[PDB]
């Protein structure tokens, strides 16, 4: 006898398990057991993943309900699971989304300067260099301090919350509440700090004192800062890191993008499509009985939308494991989700990766792994898949 199939299948971010394609072909929605012991429906085809994400009766907010089957333990207060809904109800969605576009004058040049300085320091120190800890993550942290309007010198401490905040744990995490409360206190202080006049926090600070927002809570304002810093930094740092592995693995593509940087946006779009950064399916709780493929999902059941299921589906992306810069449907992947909860930072995440890669290829055109790929250490029980270190030479 065997036990019910357990998710996640693998913490490795450098290869997709053969099991994904087998499930997609034979059982594109099928029952699995999560790390908490709960049962869930794992959805692994493009067509069914899109159906789930585009039907709001598969609810994000209700995943936080007491007694629900859980993918993993909450690491934030349950109301924060509905963060974007709370932002919209407060009348803040347009202002938040304007503050986090990569369009602020000087932002791209800031990103370019920061990337180049980080790379110069690695060259001075000599190979091997760690492109996660000493390039991709600092670049993500610096970008998000700039976008939020907060001091660069505060970035490192805020960053150090993230290896716990973004755990994917079977049980509640005591350190997560310690760090959450401290970071909330920090952002609350930022809102009262007269030096903070730019970026997302500068704008929130002004709206907070505007009569049209006098009954929006100070807790929500601080929460926006904590959640956008954390989600943005973890997502961009982790995506860039694993994208760099996929690029290093492909010397022909590396050289092409070095020789024609105008193709970097199309290359980043394919790197997004093939990215394994999300460690778990996206969770949703059914609020009605809904037919998904051959399965009638019942009200109250947990559904997990496997992004690499959709993004490697050959019915939608032929030759799915190959980076092709000339696909006719290049942005139709689900790397940023789909529907009501589509990533509000998508443009910023694209630009972070594009500029980081452009700078790396100019400074280190011969970049290559400094260890055999099987020597990378894949973080476990985390909401992203990332190597603990990414050692390179050039
Ligand atoms: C390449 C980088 C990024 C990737 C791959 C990514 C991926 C995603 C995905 C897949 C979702 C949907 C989650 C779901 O539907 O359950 C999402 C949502 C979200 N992302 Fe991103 N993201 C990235 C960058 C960013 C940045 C830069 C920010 C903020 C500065 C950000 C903030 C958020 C937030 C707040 C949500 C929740 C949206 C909602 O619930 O409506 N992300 N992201
Ligand atoms: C729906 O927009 C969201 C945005 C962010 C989060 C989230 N922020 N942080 C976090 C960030 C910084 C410090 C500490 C915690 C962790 C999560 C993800 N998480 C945990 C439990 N359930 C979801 C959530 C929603």
């Amino acid at each position: 006898a065997t036990v019910l199939l357990e998710v996640p299948f693998s913490a490795r971010g450098d290869r997709i398990p053969d099991a994904v394609a087998e499930l997609r072909t034979r059982e594109p929605i099928r029952k699995v057991r999560t790390i908490t012991g709960a049962e869930a429906w794992l959805v692994s085809s493009y067509a069914l993943c899109t159906q789930v994400l585009e039907d709001r009766r598969f609810s994000m907010k209700e995943t936080a309900a007491a007694g629900a089957p859980r993918l993993n333990a909450l690491t934030v207060p349950p109301e924060v699971v509905n963060n974007m809904g709370n932002i919209a109800d407060a009348g803040l969605r347009k202002a938040v989304m304007k503050a986090i576009t990569p369009k602020a004058p000087g932002l791209e040049q800031f990103l370019r300067d920061t990337a180049n300085s980080l790379l110069d320091n690695l060259i001075t120190e000599g190979a091997p260099a760690d492109l996660r800890n000493d390039f991709a993550d600092p670049l993500a942290t610096a970008l998000h301090c700039k976008v939020l309007g907060i001091p660069q010198e505060d970035g490192p401490k805020l960053f150090r919350s993230l290896s716990i905040a973004f755990m994917s744990s079977a049980d509640p995490i005591p350190a997560a509440k310690i760090n959450w409360d401290r970071d909330i206190e920090y952002m609350a202080g930022i809102l009262e700090n007269p030096n903070i006049t730019t970026g997302l926090m500068g704008e929130l600070s002004r709206l907070r004192k505007d009569p049209a927002y006098s009954h929006v809570s100070d807790e929500l304002f601080a929460t926006i800062g904590v959640t956008f810093f954390g989600a943005g930094v973890i997502s961009t740092g982790s995506f860039l890191t694993t994208a760099l592995i996929s690029l290093i693995q492909r010397p022909q593509l590396r050289n092409l993008l070095h020789e024609k940087p105008e193709l970097i946006p199309a290359g980043v779009e394919e790197l997004l499509r093939i990215n394994l950064s999300f460690a778990d399916g996206l969770p949703r709780l059914a609020t009605a009985d809904i037919q998904v493929g051959d399965v009638l999902v019942r009200k109250g059941e947990l559904v997990l939308v496997l992004l690499e299921g959709a993004n490697f589906d050959p019915e939608h992306f032929p030759n799915p494991g190959s980076i092709e810069l000339d696909r006719p449907n290049p942005t139709s992947h689900l790397a940023f989700g789909r529907g009501q909860h589509f990533c509000p930072g998508s443009a910023l995440g694209r630009r972070h990766a594009q500029i980081g890669i452009e700078a790396l290829l100019k400074k280190m055109p011969g970049v290559d792994l400094a260890v055999p790929i099987d020597q990378l250490v894949w973080r476990t029980r985390f909401q992203r898949r990332i190597p603990e270190r990414l050692p390179v030479l050039w």
